[PDB]
């Protein structure tokens, strides 16, 4: 970077040389009228060209050379290690008229040269390496480079600030700035709501850490050690990329030089380093499960004892909650989303809480904010996936809405484009609004192929449904009842041959295997799936008032999945030859490929099922082991 | 894309087939129960696979080949042209228990094929190319594609929509479509403030074009005519981009099957189309001058036959403007900005307008709309350049400012945010806030080199300034007056020697060099030039209260620039042998590069000069040969 530096018409002037740069300086000017030639003396640590027009000769310390006086001819000045209380750095030239040898006049230039700095970790690999010529830049991909600034999701100490990025102005130089000369750590207005900085101010009283710039701070004047010094400083993300925010924020530093009063300082030299706040990631099934969540009422012993039971047969370990008056019944589902942040130096799981009528350990960060559709049970994502030579490594979260001229329920906007801005799991909307509570986890999951990397995708089928019973029912089977230990569904008196008969429950049901199949067809185009990856699971529905559809029996699709065990809905479907045909039917689909069924009970306790499920369960995962950067989103 | 259709127990099913797509269906759920085996027959038009565990093989219109029914065996069923009236189009299917080679039953599927097809031109050649398999996209660059919408900057008629772009509705089938289907084009709620959409409705009734999509309406019914057909819709844009806007738009038309009353409809296809907005692009003083546009009071005579005399040299026209009650003196320089938008089939020049206190010819476009570093003078644009390997083949748009934590003033969020919206002139902001007006095109401007592709950057310069006159003096010449000719300055008798001696005003013009050496280092840096691109000029100036900037002399780099033909304001400076040894000097430093200089005196109608011009002129240019869709903006 070239930087003007002039010499004044019969006066010295004294300037500090930031290393890095160098200066092209006039000596035309300062040259007296009627002045022909100049000549030129120079320190040691100075190094000097004269540029006639173009044409650059490196100069001597002592020379007598002369050249003449043009505006075409200047100086090229370069100082490559800074000053110390040691140095005397300066240039001097001299100026002749056309009579005599000896200079009419000369004008000075007094160096000190500083080395300045900001330093931030922009190769990504935890440490913060001496000044990245990248760090100015943010790059996506394996090569892509620049620094990663965690969002905090939770005068302060040391170690409170562990989780936070570091940034170090480096400097080196003699003991004190020249006069007139301080610098400035400062950030835009508009970044002052997207980040924090934190530092030492007076470490002589003390390592006590201060908040410098972020939310009405936008500048810090920072005081200036001599010789070889750093300064360390802590910064924070304060949000998530969102709508009108890309995640990207800068910081900068300047040397400032003084003027006069009523007169701006002149940023002599400025460096910026470019931070990118870490996106929100969702997990998907296939990741290894840690912790397993569920909430129930305290007296569901039969769900409590068997999702216990499934849990054991696992490493993961079990977390119980109980309910809360300002949640639903299924909160630890629908109103807590586990995802997780990650930056080279550290990473953690990140929750989203969405109370239903507003407000799981110190390990997890918590962020925490209108239709059904708004619930988690509604949000899903799927494994990594290439879709036509794209591919998604961190898969693509799923999204349940209704179709776009339909008038129809929708997910909130802030959310959507919450979740949109995160920009690694480029999501997709699919229909959930068939469906009375409207989640796509209703209707569909994932589970992955045991002793593989793949999976399948599960589908509801009410086609499947149907076939499994008109077979029980040729078999002979016609009379087998439902719901068997549920006393408040025993008057109903449900069987194969009552389901069967029952028009209008068939036509309501072709309607919804409509609706499943849409999805279906939306879920291999977005994903790159064929139909080897997918497996249908029975279900059957009734239909509301609103044409919109309830589960008649408990959805099996909706599961727990450990690796190769899941804890699956207990259908409690038709008892053939003392077993249920629902549970028998789905074991023979996934059981051939390694998958073991546990079936739970949740709806025992309540004696029927209204097509309301009362429990809940969440599943905290490990982080995918691809990189987040390391992905190239599409430009947006 | 594959799309799923089942087989109905005991039914047939009848469904439209859109060609480009290709069904997968399911025999097993209408297989009775106890049925063990199924055959197929299909007409000639139809190809029928069966597909068991993922091996396909084809089948015969008629065989007799039986296949065992199972959940993985399913068609693939395909049709590579769209129905007529003379088609039946179908596959049969036979279902046979382990008893009988009789049939007991059998399950249809009746096709109808169309063709819908919505056609942009994505190749960007101006014509609508059939089905470009991009046009879903848009990607910027020599190989990028994508359709092109432009800004409408001014029942309707057919002539009237000229400027719009074209998008085809093509679609073919027989004479009607299968009841309970209708084609519907849609676009957001979002998009709808970005976009207009037009068309014949009934054009049985005439050429009546009608507004079909935009504001308050989000989709429109598309009548189906059978046979090939196309529906022809003119697209316009209406805004440019902007900070919550990127400039991308989609439109889509979609196949809808009537479920029921009470019921959505379902989107069986959707086809979809993306338009960019062609962004507001500015042009540099290199290109080719098409018209030069002045105003001035109706009696400033010298300034109009000088500027006439000036305008005959070159080929350029002269448009003469007067002055307004509502507009500043400056006002077609200060409230007027030239630039340009295109599109492969049209482009027009396209003015922004900022009255002062608010509200060319027809051939132009209009968009129309704080302190003085809004005014268009403060906005200038650069040839293109090269910088560090990184190309802005349309230059980079140029803007003064303040220092950041100055707090002095800056030009309007709003503008700023729509110029680096528009994303292909990349914005610099320089330093212009030392100036009482604050613009950069008082001490900048840019000139071609006559005879080569490069130019030169022109800087005011008051050290330039001093050393001549301090020549001068030396020559004897100290006595020579200044304002020669303006009898509103005779009073002050302003001589070399005046002006030399006055101390204040050599610390003033010291410290106003350092604000044009800051902007010097800046427009190296991020134009890419060296000292050997720029050219000083001299210039003085007084400060006032607030310590900035107003011309001594008229500020001669301001200048109107046609090619090699240079209008420059006339100084008014010393008179050395009868000549003024500013203009000596300008032409001495221009002339040698084959630049014409012609000075123009905008002042003496006043008889005096305060700092003010009274004043301005405007260029219109022809636009770049690069077309700014070839370019490749920095992902924002
Ligand atoms: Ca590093
Ligand atoms: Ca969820
Ligand atoms: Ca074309
Ligand atoms: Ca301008």
């Amino acid at each position: 970077r070239e930087r003007t530096v002039r010499l004044q018409y019969g006066s010295r002037v004294e300037a500090v040389y930031v290393l890095g740069t160098y200066l092209w300086t006039d000596v035309y000017s300062a040259a007296p009228a009627g002045a022909q030639t100049f000549s030129l003396k120079h320190s040691e640590h100075v190094w000097v060209e004269v540029v006639r027009d173009g044409e650059a000769e490196e100069v001597a310390t002592n020379g007598k050379q002369r050249w003449l006086l043009s505006p075409s001819t200047t100086l090229r000045v370069t100082m490559s290690q800074a000053s110390t209380e040691a140095s005397s750095d300066k240039v001097t030239v001299n100026y002749y008229d056309e009579e005599g040898s000896i200079p009419i006049d000369q004008a000075g230039l007094f160096l000190t040269a500083i080395e300045i700095s900001l330093d931030v970790n922009a190769d990504r690999d935890g440490v913060v390496e001496k000044n990245n010529p990248k760090k100015a830049s943010w790059t996506w991909g394996p090569e892509g480079q620049g620094a990663i600034l965690l969002v905090n999701c939770d005068v302060y100490s040391k170690e409170d600030l562990k989780d936070m990025s570091q940034m170090i102005l480096r400097t080196k130089g003699p003991d004190r700035l020249p006069a007139g000369y301080e610098i400035v750590l400062y950030i835009s207005m508009s970044d002052s709501d997207k980040v924090g900085v934190f530092y030492v101010e007076n470490p002589f009283f003390g390592q006590r850490y201060i908040h410098i710039l972020g939310r009405r701070k936008l500048y810090h004047v920072v005081k200036y050690t001599g010789g070889s010094a750093e300064l360390l400083f802590f910064v924070e993300g304060l949000c998530f990329p969102d709508e009108g925010f890309s995640g990207l924020v800068s910081i900068h530093v300047s040397l400032l030089e003084y003027m006069a009063q009523d007169i701006p300082l002149t940023p002599i030299f400025t460096d910026t380093v470019i931070f990118r706040i870490a996106p929100w990631i969702m997990t998907p099934n296939i990741l290894p499960p840690v912790s397993v969540f569920v909430c129930c009422m305290k007296d569901n012993y039969l769900f409590l004892k068997e999702v216990k039971n499934l849990v054991e047969k696992t490493n993961c370990e079990l977390k119980v909650c109980f309910q809360y008056l300002n949640r639903g019944d299924r909160w630890i589902q629908d109103e807590i989303e586990f995802g997780y942040i990650e930056a080279p130096h550290k990473g953690f799981p990140v929750v989203l809480d969405s109370p239903r009528d507003g407000n799981l350990g110190p390990d997890f960060g918590y962020v925490t904010r209108v239709t059904s559709l708004d619930s988690f049970g509604n949000l899903e994502v799927s494994p990594p996936v290439t879709v036509n030579g794209k591919t998604y490594p961190l898969g693509r979260i799923l999204i349940g809405s209704s179709f776009p001229l339909s008038g129809g329920r929708r997910m909130t906007k802030v959310v959507r484009d919450f979740l949109k801005a995160q920009q690694v799991q480029a999501p997709v909307e699919l229909y959930s609004d068939w469906l009375t509570v409207g989640h796509v986890d209703e209707f569909m999951s994932f589970v992955p192929i045991p002793g593989t990397k793949k999976f399948l995708l599960l589908m509801a089928s009410t086609s499947a449904c149907y076939k499994l019973f008109r077979e029980k029912q040729k078999d002979g089977h016609g009379e087998a009842i439902m719901f068997k230990g549920l006393g408040g569904m025993s008057s109903k008196r449900i069987t194969i041959n009552k389901i069967l008969s029952n028009e209008s429950l068939v036509q309501e049901n072709l309607y919804f295997q409509r609706c499943l199949d849409w999805n279906r067809d939306i879920l291999k185009k977005e994903l790159g799936l064929t139909e080897q990856d997918i497996i249908d699971l029975p279900a059957l529905f009734k239909m509301d008032e609103d044409h919109r559809a309830r589960a008649f029996f408990p959805n099996m699709v909706n599961m727990i999945v450990l690796d190769k065990d899941l804890g699956i809905p207990k259908p409690f479907g038709p008892q053939v030859e003392e077993e249920c045909c629902l549970e028998m039917h789905v074991r023979g689909l996934l059981e051939p490929l390694g998958l073991e069924c546990t079936f739970i009970d949740d709806i025992s306790a309540y004696h029927k099922f209204l097509g309301e499920v009362h429990c809940g369960t969440n599943v905290r995962r490990k982080p995918f082991t691809f990189k987040w950067w390391h992905m190239v989103p599409s430009r947006r």
